Formats: structure tokens, C-alpha cells, sequence
């Protein structure tokens, strides 16, 4: 039995959730009733096979019985029509369809939470139905998010209510360390979509890749035998995780955990800390490390890689641990180069090789490499430098506002409400990373822009609408953001027409929060680009000035919501003018 393995190894807490969670990445629809049924007539099963590890169907592959009993709800397309054909299926995909279907952006209502009297009381009540809510919440609306790690902020979760309900100030002690959560949570998701993307689009050789290369940088130390071993371990849980077997990749995890702590002083010194602490709290401790002192005395990269005569020799017998070897070698004494810069320098270290090593004479062909990484280098680091200037002239919101125009301008095809949600994102590298000295300027910088702009191709995916959009994100995972630089102004874009609907005004936008008030605003930019693609400098400007007359005059004018309409077109007329 199989079920019974994992049970004994997670046990009945985290058995129960990681199935829960499951259960909800696959129907993000169903309701958390029908899942906690599931779920017990599941985890029932399971406390039998335990005993006999042959009773009914416990012989089975968590694939067959899974998949069943969800397929006993699944079969109702008037509520999840898509989903029944996958239910006629077999065996070898009855689930990769499921997979398939996962929706990145579920059309589920908003999330709102009652007041923090509430709260409290049905957290004392139920304390396990209420976290067991919480998963759901989360994981139905996050169908990739590191289940493993989501047990850790539901950890945290019910230990913000465990104190703060018994303050003096309970909304003064909770809303901050929820919102805390709000945000990590969602980075944490983003960082792992771009994971599942990754091995999911461009095969796990790229994962590897990326695994070496980051490994290299936290473990400096680590000889490449240890660092290999773990990038193997690792890729294989991502792997398990995002395929949707959980409950393994999970138990994975942990070895990982146990192993990278074992053999501490072969990795890492910066492990310590780590390893004296919870399990859930030891693993996202060391996935979060800050990298190890740099080696003292270590040669130059060149001496093995472009002088030695054996290059090419190498490179044939085995050019996988080769190029892997350079990654390693150039990334641990690089820990102010990005992620996806090293695996760009890599990439043209390779493709030099190849037309080099077929040569009358190689040494004299790839002798110049390092002259063709100064480039690429640069380009980053100018980058970076240019758009923390502005960023700091701005602030965050004219920052994320100069982003909406520039990259509506770039691909206007693009849903408005895509556009809004990753223009801010990219907003917020500034406050993020332009605070940090350029030896951890680029590698903040660049490689969290790798996980807004997944953001951006996964939910374009979905609907294609940017052919542009299309190439930048198939073409090259390592190469999307500099291929997303180079993209200008589409000039065969043909702007919209303006039509009531463009955009409504009903007045119902006085309540909302200074948040939602901003992206109102921002979301009406976005609109005027696409009406107004070539004209366009400072009129936007002008315009949105204007914009931001209207909403307070006639959120302030005691009349009824109509000075919206009336002083709505005749600002309509003024802004057409411009
Ligand atoms: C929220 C996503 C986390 C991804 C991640 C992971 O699961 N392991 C991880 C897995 C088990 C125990 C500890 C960390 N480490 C990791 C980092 C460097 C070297 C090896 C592993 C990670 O960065």
C-alpha cells in the first residue's frame, strides 16, 4: 500500500491538510464542504489500509484513488462542465487533464474578512476547521503554491490569532501580522509558479540549470559533487510538487531538510541557526538562507575554461557536467550577478563552444569569450541603474505609472486588468531593491522581475492575444526580460474606440480603500494609452490630473452620485481635447 506509506511518514495533521489542499488545487470551484467530506471518507480509508495493507483498493497509487473520488462530484458539468471528460478517462492521464485544467486565475469572489470580533471567536470555537478553511482559501486560489511551505504560513497563521486574540488591541495586534502574511504568501506563490513553469515549458534540464546556479551562490563552499547531489534531490520534490503528488513531495522535503542539516559542514556554515528549530520552520529557514562567505584563495576561471588546451576535449566527453562545472565555478564567485544573468553568460559560454570547437583551431576561436560577457553584464547593471534613479525621483506610485504607459505602449493587445496588476508588481522592485548596494542591487533586481513577468506570460497563456507577448515568453525563459526591454512600441497596434463602457463611473468607488482608489486610477491610464498610443507625453498628465478633479469633487459634493455624470462628460469633453 501506498496511501499507508505516506500516512505513517506525514501522520494524520498534515496527512489530512496536504489532501485537503490537493483536493483544492484540482476543483478550486467545489465548495470547503464537499471537500472536508472528501477528504475524511479519504483519510478513513487510509487508517484501514494501515492495518491491512490489502483490504479494499489499498494496493492502489494515490493517482487511481484520488482521481475517484473526486470524479464523484466532478461529473456535475452543470457546475464543473469542463471537468466530467476528465473523468472518462484512464490511468496513464485521467489526471494530466485534471493538471491541465488548473485555472491561474479562478473566478472566485473576492476574499473579504469580517471583523477581527469575529474572527476570534470562530477561531476559539473550531480551531480546526477554521485553519482548515484557511488552506482552502488559499490553496483553491493559488493551484501551484508550495503546498509543503503552505503549511508553514498556516503555522504562522493560527499563531497570529493565538496571541493576538488574547491582547488588549486585537485589531492593532492582528491586521498588521495578517497583512505580513497577505504579501509573503503571494510572493511565495509567484516564486513558485515560475518553478512549475519552468520544468512544466521548458523541461527539467532548465530547472537543473537554474537549481546549480542559485546552490552555487548560497553555497560557495559546496564542492560541485555535494551541490549536483542536491540539485538532483531538489528538482525531483519541485518536480513531485507541481505535478500535483503532494503528499510525496512533502515527505521529499523533508529528507532534503534532514540531509542538508546531517551534512551541514560540507554545504554551509550558515546553516546553524536552521537546523536547531521545527521541522516546517527548519525547511523554510535553509530555503531562505543568505549565502555562505566566499572561498579565500580560488583561481581564475579562465585557467580551466578558455586557456587550458582540454577545453573542447572536455566538453565532448561530458559537456552536461562540463557546462554544469562552469556555472558552478562562475556562479559561487559571483554572488552580485543575477540568477538568469549566470545562466545567460552560461548560455553563451555553450553556444560558443559549439561553433568553436569544430574549428581548424579552437584555442585561438573561444580564446575571447570573456570579451562577449562584458556586454551582457553591463546591460543589467545600467538597467538597474537608470530605473532607481527615476524610481527615487517618482516614489513607488509615479514610478508604477511611468511603467503602465511604457509597457502599454509595448504590447496594448494585453488585458487592462493584466497590465495593472503587473506594472505595480514591477512597481515595487524599486522599494525593494534600489535600496540595496550594487552588490545586491542586480541580483534582487533582475531575478524577481523573472517571477512578474512569469506572471505576465502564464496569465497571457491563457488567452493569447500579444503575438509579441508570445514570443518573449516561448522563446527563451533565461532571456525574457532583456527580450522584453528591447520591445518598444507596437506599430501595428490600431487604438481602441472610446465607448461609455470603457470605462464606468458609478460612484460606488468613494468607499473603497486608497488602494483599490490608486488602481481605479491606474486602470484608466491603461485605457487612455490604448485609446491614445502615439499621442502621448504630458497630456496624459493633464489628463489625469483631471481625472483625479472628478473623483473628489464629486465623491465630496453632497448631491447624489451625479455630479459624476454630469461634470463625468463634461470632463469627458476636455480630456477628448487633449
Ligand atoms: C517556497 C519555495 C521554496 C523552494 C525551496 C525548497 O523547497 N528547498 C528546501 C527543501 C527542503 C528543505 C530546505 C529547503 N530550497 C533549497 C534551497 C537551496 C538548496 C537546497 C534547497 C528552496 O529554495
Amino acid at each position: 500500500s501506498e496511501v499507508a506509506h505516506r500516512f505513517k511518514d506525514l501522520g494524520e495533521e498534515n496527512f489530512k491538510a496536504l489532501v485537503l489542499i490537493a483536493f483544492a488545487q484540482y476543483l478550486q470551484q467545489c465548495p470547503f464542504e464537499d471537500h472536508v467530506k472528501l477528504v475524511n471518507e479519504v483519510t478513513e480509508f487510509a487508517k484501514t489500509c494501515v492495518a491491512d495493507e490489502s483490504a479494499e483498493n489499498c494496493d492502489k497509487s494515490l493517482h487511481t484513488l484520488f482521481g475517484d473520488k473526486l470524479c464523484t462530484v466532478a461529473t456535475l458539468r452543470e457546475t464543473y462542465g469542463e471537468m466530467a471528460d476528465c473523468c472518462a478517462k484512464q490511468e496513464p492521464e485521467r489526471n494530466e487533464c485534471f493538471l491541465q485544467h488548473k485555472d491561474d486565475n479562478p473566478n472566485l469572489p473576492r476574499l473579504v474578512r469580517p471583523e477581527v470580533d469575529v474572527m476570534c471567536t470562530a477561531f476559539h470555537d473550531n480551531e480546526e476547521t477554521f485553519l482548515k478553511k484557511y488552506l482552502y482559501e488559499i490553496a483553491r486560489r493559488h493551484p501551484y503554491f508550495y503546498a509543503p511551505e503552505l503549511l508553514f504560513f498556516a503555522k504562522r497563521y493560527k499563531a497570529a490569532f493565538t496571541e493576538c486574540c488574547q491582547a488588549a488591541d486585537k485589531a492593532a495586534c492582528l491586521l498588521p501580522k495578517l497583512d505580513e502574511l497577505r504579501d509573503e504568501g503571494k510572493a511565495s506563490s509567484a516564486k513558485q509558479r515560475l518553478k512549475c513553469a519552468s520544468l512544466q515549458k521548458f523541461g527539467e534540464r532548465a530547472f537543473k540549470a537554474w537549481a546549480v546556479a542559485r546552490l552555487s551562490q548560497r553555497f560557495p563552499k559546496a564542492e560541485f559533487a555535494e551541490v549536483s547531489k542536491l540539485v538532483t534531490d531538489l528538482t525531483k520534490v519541485h518536480t513531485e510538487c507541481c505535478h500535483g503528488d503532494l503528499l510525496e513531495c512533502a515527505d521529499d522535503r523533508a529528507d532534503l531538510a534532514k540531509y542538508i542539516c546531517e551534512n551541514q559542514d560540507s554545504i554551509s556554515s550558515k546553516l546553524k541557526e536552521c537546523c536547531e528549530k521545527p521541522l516546517l520552520e527548519k525547511s523554510h529557514c535553509i530555503a531562505e538562507v543568505e549565502n555562505d562567505e566566499m572561498p579565500a584563495d580560488l583561481p581564475s576561471l579562465a585557467a580551466d575554461f578558455v586557456e587550458s588546451k582540454d577545453v573542447c576535449k572536455n566538453y565532448a566527453e561530458a559537456k552536461d557536467v562540463f557546462l554544469g562545472m562552469f556555472l558552478y565555478e562562475y556562479a559561487r564567485r559571483h554572488p552580485d550577478y543575477s540568477v538568469v544573468l549566470l545562466l545567460r553568460l552560461a548560455k553563451t559560454y555553450e553556444t560558443t563552444l559549439e561553433k568553436c570547437c569544430a574549428a581548424a583551431d579552437p584555442h585561438e576561436c573561444y580564446a575571447k569569450v570573456f570579451d562577449e560577457f562584458k556586454p551582457l553584464v553591463e546591460e543589467p547593471q545600467n538597467l538597474i541603474k537608470q530605473n532607481c534613479e527615476l524610481f527615487e525621483q517618482l516614489g513607488e506610485y509615479k514610478f508604477q505609472n511611468a511603467l503602465l504607459v511604457r509597457y502599454t505602449k509595448k504590447v496594448p493587445q494585453v488585458s487592462t486588468p493584466t497590465l495593472v496588476e503587473v506594472s505595480r508588481n514591477l512597481g515595487k522592485v524599486g522599494s525593494k531593491c534600489c535600496k540595496h548596494p550594487e552588490a545586491k542591487r542586480m541580483p534582487c533586481a533582475e531575478d524577481y522581475l523573472s517571477v512578474v513577468l512569469n506572471q505576465l506570460c502564464v496569465l497571457h497563456e491563457k488567452t493569447p492575444v500579444s503575438d509579441r507577448v508570445t514570443k518573449c515568453c516561448t522563446e527563451s525563459l533565461v532571456n525574457r526580460r532583456p527580450c522584453f526591454s528591447a520591445l518598444e512600441v507596437d506599430e501595428t497596434y490600431v487604438p481602441k474606440e472610446f465607448n461609455a463602457e470603457t470605462f464606468t463611473f458609478h460612484a460606488d468607488i468613494c468607499t473603497l480603500s486608497e488602494k483599490e482608489r490608486q488602481i481605479k486610477k491606474q486602470t484608466a491610464l491603461v485605457e487612455l494609452v490604448k485609446h491614445k498610443p502615439k499621442a502621448t507625453k504630458e497630456q496624459l498628465k493633464a489628463v489625469m490630473d483631471d481625472f483625479a478633479a472628478f473623483v473628489e469633487k464629486c465623491c465630496k459634493a453632497d448631491d447624489k452620485e451625479t455630479c459624476f455624470a454630469e461634470e463625468g462628460k463634461k470632463l469627458v469633453a476636455a480630456s477628448q481635447a487633449a
